């Protein structure tokens, strides 16, 4: 069992480093802390739901394991924590970015806390959390969702309402509706999954290599009609979409999805990915390339979702490769941290945040997992 081991070692640190120093039992932001910070350094709702998301990932990858019981205690003071972000303001129900109403909310922000709710209902059963996925739910779909730009789903609520629409609040609705679906065969999530699927390949797709553009603005003469593209792709963006078409052929059986999900996997691989020599692993593969950790962890989810369908192991091993590799090399400081910046190893930092630290301990997560399933 190496890969457990590797994942608890991590996460038992992280927890250590920036849960719970604050009265509100979440995760603050940065370690070492400046004592500079908001709300005494507490995360914004974005690096609470890396942090949730390493937990419910780390509830999967530890049952059956010595410590499922340690994770497992965990779950009402983790619960605690991100149900303080949860405000009734202007009357709608939704996860703000600080935990006060009056506060930015956005509607990415809440799809990635949906998906962390969604699945722990999954990994326990216990109804509070498909509730909370419930609430994020109806929210996406009730006020993210609207007709301008041809449909798809908006950016930032509160303060100011924006009008473009977006990849990174698009592409996840269309992975939870799925994981919703699937946890309850309530028809609604397989049509608005598959509406907001549709957006993505209608007007937020490059065809060129079905990776995904970041948002589309309204079209001057019509607003209801798609206009101006940023056509920045990120990674995150395709790898989400990624996760929805490999969820989606396995709700339906339709072979259009998964020939998709093939294609956006293969690009996501070209671009995020880079050959790499490691002295370590006295390996040759395809290392995860220097950037943004919780993008790339975000994208990952895409193949391991593949994976599960085809048995063809060709990408995860690559992810597994740069993991391992990590972990043995330069990259692994001796707080017991990683360099999220660039997983070769061999880039100084003194600050590492918590949004990163969860999306690589996710990783790790759903590496203990395949290897609990010896896949």
């Amino acid at each position: 069992s190496h890969m457990a081991d590797r994942a608890h070692s991590y996460m038992t640190s992280v927890i250590g480093y920036y849960f719970g120093k604050s009265s509100r039992s979440c995760w603050r932001s940065n370690y070492p802390y400046d004592g500079k910070g908001y709300w005494d350094g507490d995360a914004l709702v974005w690096g609470q739901g890396g942090g949730l998301s390493a937990f419910v990932a780390m509830r999967d990858a530890t049952k059956e394991s010595e410590v499922e019981n340690l994770y497992g205690a965990m779950d009402d003071m983790m619960f605690k924590g991100i149900q303080y972000f949860c405000q009734l303001d202007r009357g709608i129900l939704a996860y703000s970015c600080y935990p006060a109403a009056g506060n930015e909310r956005f509607y990415d922000d809440n799809v990635w806390i949906g998906l962390d709710m969604v699945d722990w209902y999954t990994e326990t059963k216990e109804m509070r959390y498909l509730t909370q996925a419930k609430v994020v739910w109806r929210y996406l779909i009730d006020h993210g969702w609207d007709e301008t730009c041809g449909g798809g789903v908006h950016w930032r609520e509160l303060n100011e309402h924006t009008t473009s629409k977006h990849s990174c609040s698009t592409g996840p609705t269309a992975v939870m509706g799925c994981k919703m679906y699937l946890a309850t065969q309530e028809q609604e999530y397989l049509d608005w999954a598959i509406k907001c699927y549709d957006y993505m390949l209608d007007v937020l797709q490059d065809k060129s290599d079905h990776l995904f553009y970041d948002n589309v603005r309204p079209n001057k003469d019509d607003p209801n009609l798609p206009g101006d593209l940023e056509k920045n792709k990120y990674s995150y963006n395709s790898g989400q979409p990624l996760q929805a078409a490999c969820l989606l052929y396995k709700i339906t059986g339709e072979q259009k999805y998964l020939d998709e999900a093939y294609a956006i996997a293969e690009s996501c691989h070209k671009k995020w990915f880079m050959p790499y020599r490691s002295k370590e692993l006295n390996l040759t593969f395809n290392i995860l390339a220097p950037g943004h950790a919780w993008f790339n962890t975000i994208m990952c989810r895409g193949f391991f979702e593949l994976y599960s369908i085809d048995n063809d192991r060709k990408y995860i091993d690559d992810i597994e490769k740069s993991m391992i590799h990590a972990w043995s090399s330069s990259c692994h400081q001796g707080n017991n941290l990683l360099n999220d910046d660039d997983l070769r190893g061999g880039t100084t930092k003194t600050g590492w945040e918590i949004l990163h630290q969860g999306a690589l301990v996710e990783l790790y997560a759903r590496l203990a997992v395949l290897e609990r399933e010896n896949r």
